[PDB]
């Protein structure tokens, strides 16, 4: 059973792709990179026969969805408030 992830720092890119590709499962968090791990950890508990696919470009996501060889598709979006602290 194959899982397809899409990751983006920008919400409009993920929204516009979801609308052209026909996908509805969208998640958003300031901790985008920790959320990815927290989802994949639960995939490993729920799907012992999992296959991992992960994307950052709509040409790659569209090429995979053209073939439709996937059991679930999930979009993850970064929240606007996250920045690191700096002292120099």
């Amino acid at each position: 059973g194959t899982i397809l992830i899409f990751l983006d720092k920008n919400k409009e890119q993920a929204e516009k792709l979801a609308k052209e590709v026909g996908v509805t499962e969208i998640y958003e968090s300031d901790n985008l990179e920790e959320l990815y791990r927290e989802i994949k950890e639960r995939i490993e508990r729920e799907n012992p026969n999992a296959t991992i696919l992960t994307v950052t470009d709509p040409n790659e996501l569209k090429k995979i969805q053209d073939e439709g060889k996937v059991d679930r598709i999930i979009l993850l979006i970064k929240g606007s408030l996250e920045h690191h602290h700096h002292h120099h």
